[PDB]
């Protein structure tokens, strides 16, 4: 038996499970499509109800994978997509959202993010997001790859206080946000979505992670996700094209990391002692 996945609250009061699902690199190989769809469906069945995608991912292909996975069960998914900054003018953002809705085969996305900071005024992107919300095409908007200075600029734009999430790189190998951005977002009540929670697989070769996983009869990936489960105000979004790995990732939530485990992880993956440049992928 599994314990329920912990939930994370958005500023609007909506709650989502702390473990979701990613889709970057899905939709590239026709031989993998069926299993990518099955992976997302399996995750939905197991309570990993947030699914993260973007217009960038295969230029609509990953969105179409998500659209297939949610057929006949839209209400059970919390769908996140994104607008590229090169499209984030007011008219551009509306057009991007319409393309995303068509690829996803849905009326409304749950959360719509600015993918990173670009050249169009933030006030204009936010105005588009608010228009889309009033139109019933998105339920909430947020940002991604926003450092502390980028977050500060939201207070200078109308409706900037409505930001629902900041999706940034966060995993055991990439802990920089702990010094500043993560405490700020927690204090604002803005969830951090931890992208690349396995560091795209790179973290899984770490000696200490392998050591701790062995002690729990678990995998390194499960320990990496279990670490993020201990971080309040964080939603992790691991990606896998394998339904077997979707099941494994769900089971990461059953790991009980000890006080000693957490101290050991901090020795091997040192938290930041000073402000550091936001790491991105
Ligand atoms: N906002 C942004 O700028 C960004 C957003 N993202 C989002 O975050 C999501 C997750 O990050 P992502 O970059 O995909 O990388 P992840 O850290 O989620 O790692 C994905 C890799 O790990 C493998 N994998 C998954 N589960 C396991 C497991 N249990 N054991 C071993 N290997 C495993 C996958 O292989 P396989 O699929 O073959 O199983 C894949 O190669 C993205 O898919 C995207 O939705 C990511 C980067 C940037």
């Amino acid at each position: 038996m599994h314990d329920p996945i912990p939930t994370i609250a958005f500023p609007d009061g909506r709650k989502v499970p702390a473990l979701g699902q990613g889709t970057w690199r899905m939709g590239e190989n026709r031989a993998k499509t069926a299993d990518e769809v099955r992976s997302l469906q399996t995750g939905l069945d197991l309570g990993m109800t947030l699914i993260d995608t973007a217009e960038m991912y295969g230029d609509g292909a990953a969105e179409r994978i998500v659209g297939e996975a949610i057929k006949g069960r839209r209400d059970e998914a919390f769908v996140v997509s994104k607008v590229l900054p090169s499209n984030a003018s007011r008219a551009g953002t509306v057009a991007a959202c319409e393309r995303s809705l068509r690829n996803l085969g849905i009326d409304c996305v749950d959360l719509y993010l600015l993918h990173w900071r670009g050249g169009y005024p933030l006030a204009e992107t936010v105005a588009a997001f608010e228009e889309l919300k009033k139109a019933g095409k998105i339920r909430a908007w947020g940002v991604s790859n926003f450092d502390v200075d980028d977050m500060e600029e939201l207070s200078a734009v109308p409706d900037g206080g409505n930001v629902a999430a900041n999706q940034v790189l966060y995993n055991l190998a990439r802990r920089g946000i702990e010094f500043d951005l993560l405490p700020r977002c927690r204090a604002q009540g803005v969830p951090v979505m931890a992208y690349s929670p396995l560091d795209e697989g790179r973290l899984l070769h770490d000696a200490d992670l392998i050591h701790i996983a062995k002690a729990h009869q678990a995998t390194p990936a499960q320990v990496a996700l279990a670490f993020l489960k201990t971080c309040s105000g964080v939603i992790s979004i691991p990606k896998t094209g394998s339904p077997e790995r979707a099941r494994e990732n769900r089971d990461a939530m059953d790991i009980h990391l000890t006080t000693e485990n957490l101290a050991e992880l901090d020795r091997h993956f040192p938290p930041p002692r000073r402000k550091t440049r936001l790491e991105v992928i």
